[PDB]
């Protein structure tokens, strides 16, 4: 009794099964993350955490350049064992990040730095600026913010459950194959359990004119979100005013960008040869698939754009929508499952001593189903049946105000407030 | 009981409605700033505090250059949430500043300290000279000055009210627009409730002769401060001595400059084509309006110039004021509201280690009125009716000397002196 | 004792002097007005109440067109006597509206028609939907709304004061003159006590190209709010990309439009003739002042547009801002006095019998300052000094919820829930 609640407050005490209605034959597997991060010249950076993602990517790390004019993606914060190689399905039970610096290099005198932390129901694209002080303008819950904590005392980032009946999402595992493939090919069983769909919804107006051939005029530039595989569906139909004297190609790019810099994480291309025959029903169809191994860093922006390859076609207005409602969409994995992409927790350290080390210790419990290769030797079973235990997590997630149960803590406060949970 | 007063002395325990005779329906907000300012080469600098301003800019920061002769504007000190996006009207309640180093020494004997602070009573532009020594010669009040404080002990700039019936100031919000707008044309509803007018008032004598065509000789150069949208009204009228041989343009400038250096924060222009038929009634109407988003850094230095564009009309006298006073004006915002543009609080650190860090942690409480959007879901209501209320605030301010109620503290004293107000 | 509060709850009981800090010599007044509105074929219409406007114009009346695609302006609602003929300065104390049918059925089954009313805490320009069901979402307060009231029983719009120390406002009286004017001229002292300023702030990119000579391309258009006199101070300065082959005129319009249809309530034109010399910088200044008598119906939208008069100038890119910010602002009356333009009160009747009658029964109470010709015969005195006076009204406005004091009532509930007020 009370064993699952203990695992939420004390993630680093071993995993206990989730006493909910989704009941499979599984195994409990506590994983850990260990990171010593080198602050850049500025020493400021920003640490994006996904305390609910049930996979192996628990966050990201971004650095400000010399001044704070821009950010740079350092690397993903992954967990030790790559779970996609030994497992198929996974349900995150609990997690706990932990940030601190607390020490200086060989010979140095000044230790300076502090942290800002804020839990945020959102998708890292609902954010407008991640500067050290704009983080406090992300929530008004006094239980989701921690401001001005010295890196000497650090921040605990607990995870609180966003619902109790999440599914066993797939882990993007690889599948068998025969000795006939292309040597540069594989097939994964990606996630699709609860997708997330975006629609660009171009209007039925004229195409904006191009300055010259091949200069890639812009059509839409907004904030999206992608962390894993994605399927693009849609077509950009248009009709030329007059028929072209020379065949034109009408490139359409739609590239993706992360929050830091304007280098396409993944770029796509669709073409549409406008000839005299179809010169009212020219259509370019976005039907591509983007595997999650092309997602090197998180994506937050999308820029749809186009260029034309014929000088004689800078005129020839080419209005939209002649064959239908001229839209482009992309659905992506299990976006809307309420652990992935939402809610983010942000931890920004500020002007730490250059050449110092920020230490991150993550501990993420799990409920996993082994893959075929592991099933032969592993013994999977059901949960241990506490009839209550899900009530406690409810009647405590309801009193997080008067019981003061946070999602970001000051580590000293957390080390001694959670002792009543043994 | 006594809940407004405690919010003034302890502007971190939360907000509290002003028990004055301005009783609109409002929202009780509290807002934090958190800045970690890096000390430059010289290490001296100076940070300005507007402890009454009801907007989002609650301060500024300057850095003394190498030989400590000029300054350099670093950045504004704004609150976390840009209030001009969710609210329309707002009045300040309390405000607090903390200033420390937060740098930790690897061992005994902390680094270079030296913090000064004094609460001016005029506007920033009126300060004769702001150096580390020249701050105690700024008021005669023993409670408005703190001198020779170690930058690790810290000062605490408080806000003591300068009036109790202040109008809800319009927060320069954005208004809904239409699809045919230009590309980025945005109309705002600026602040106008009690402007602050300046009158250039140049006399009816000769214009100072120009050395060579296009040289911008000076007419007036003075000291006026501006923080938000301003509107320039006036006309420079003058009459020439004879018929000009070829037509001249008479370019006038009226540019605005900040405290630190001589790059114009914003400029305007009014030309006046002097010609044969009006060689007695040339006039240059000044009608421009300056948005607040052109006011990048604080403006505290004006300069009015002019120049000719024709070689032959240099020995043409062109006496001024032949059709009236020949003066230029620029009213601005609501500069005469008590709390805006005065009282200023200057805090100067100096000879601080170029490897040290300055931390500013502001706290602000407001009464605000939501915009129509936030007004559908938020519940605005009236104050909580403390009858006595403001009388306590008045008795305390009157006896502030025999109670030693300061506007700038030694942070070690603000903690133990201001806890009588539990 | 408690005489002032009673004047707000029960305005149909005579005025009482406001026991606030503003204390001048005045005459109390009770003014009435009665309107029998004709319900058009749509039967729906909309009633805009300014429950706090201290002048003599106390509302407007818009009726939906036949197919309810839009609405149209019928007439101002205003007090019986034109106050600006006998008095100079005025100050509202109380106001009550009564909306009812005044058409009665010969027998059972009371007539068609239903009535929504909500108190919006904004200006009229800040309402996007004026339809019947999309105005229960203008507030969340259960005391500022009433839905689905039978038009035969009606609603009582009752003014609650948004602030107390409100100044006397100039009532736009006409000044004496001499028999030397031009048979139409007249000067009047307008309201300027607390302006409301809007600024259009064009950005410094290219001017949008004109389709043809004199075709009035559009720069900006959004929701402004204007009810009385207005000063227009601005400057639009651009620069052509080369010498124009012939003189161009560059018309600018800036038309103000009612919320109903796109006919200009008033328009104010500037024009800048660009020639060979000033082509690099040429400005069109806005210096218009709109007398309050050109505001026939309320103004809710503005529109900055321009056109050119030369065929050769559809080229000549003509970028903006070469001589400063290129902004046009307009400051209007005492817009930011709480009571003018805010709060508003909307009352929509739905589907009354076409050609039926609807009656508004307004009663105002003023503190007035007469014009000279009435000083010589009318004693002016001070308020009669109730000390408590305002504290009682404040306590009532604070316990507004648990005491259920409403802005809009069901007339039958107001009629008996304000009886304890004697």
């Amino acid at each position: 009794t009370a064993t699952y609640l203990k695992s939420i407050m004390l993630p680093e005490t071993g995993p206990a099964s989730i006493p909910d209605d989704i009941t499979e034959r599984h195994i409990l597997k506590q994983e850990t993350s260990s990171y010593n991060l080198e602050v850049s010249e500025s020493g400021s950076g920003i640490l994006v955490c996904f305390p609910g993602a049930p996979g192996s990517r628990i966050g990201a790390h971004y650095r400000w350049n010399a001044n704070q004019t821009g950010l740079e993606f350092d690397q993903w914060l992954e967990t030790s064992q790559d779970l996609k190689k030994a497992f198929n399905y996974g349900r995150l039970i609990s997690r706990k990040y932990d940030i601190q610096s607390s020490t200086l290099p060989a010979g140095l005198y000044a230790l300076n730095g502090t942290l800002n932390a804020a839990t945020f129901e959102g998708s890292l694209s609902e954010v407008e600026s991640l500067t050290y002080n704009s983080l406090m303008s992300l929530t008004t819950n006094p239980q989701d913010k921690v401001n001005n904590q010295l890196v000497t005392k650090g921040v605990t980032v607990l995870n609180l459950p966003t619902g109790f009946d999440k599914p066993y999402v797939r882990l993007e595992d690889e599948t068998p194959q025969g000795l006939q493939s292309m040597n540069g090919a594989k097939m994964r069983c990606t996630a699709a359990i609860a997708p997330r769909r975006y629609e660009i919804d171009l209007p039925s107006q004229r195409l904006p004119p191009v300055p010259a051939t091949g200069t890639l005029t812009t059509l839409y530039e907004g904030n999206a979100d992608i962390v894993n595989s994605t399927t693009v569906t849609g077509d950009i139909n248009f009709g030329l005013a007059r028929q072209p004297a020379d065949e034109t190609t009408f490139h359409f790019q739609l590239d993706f960008m992360g929050l830091d810099n304007d280098v396409p994480v993944v770029t796509v291309v669709s073409s549409a040869l406008a000839t005299t025959d179809n010169h009212r029903g020219v259509s370019a169809k976005m039907t591509q698939s983007i595997p999650t191994e092309n997602i090197t860093k998180p994506i937050t922006r999308v820029k749809l754009s186009y260029k034309i390859n014929q000088q004689t076609a800078i005129d020839n207005v080419a209005t939209l929508g002649t064959m239908g409602p001229a839209s482009v969409s992309f659905s992506s994995g299990n976006g809307n499952v309420p652990g992935v992409l939402r809610p983010i927790t942000l931890v920004a350290y500020e002007k730490m001593t250059p050449l110092s080390i920020l230490t991150v210790a993550g501990v993420s419990n799990y409920e996993l189903i082994p893959n075929p290769e592991l099933l032969k030797n592993m013994v999977t079973r059901y949960g241990k049946y506490d009839p209550e235990g899900l009530n406690y997590a409810k009647m405590i997630l309801s009193h997080r105000e008067e019981l003061d149960i946070r999602t970001v803590w000051r580590t000293e406060e957390y080390k001694e407030r959670t002792r009543v949970f043994n």
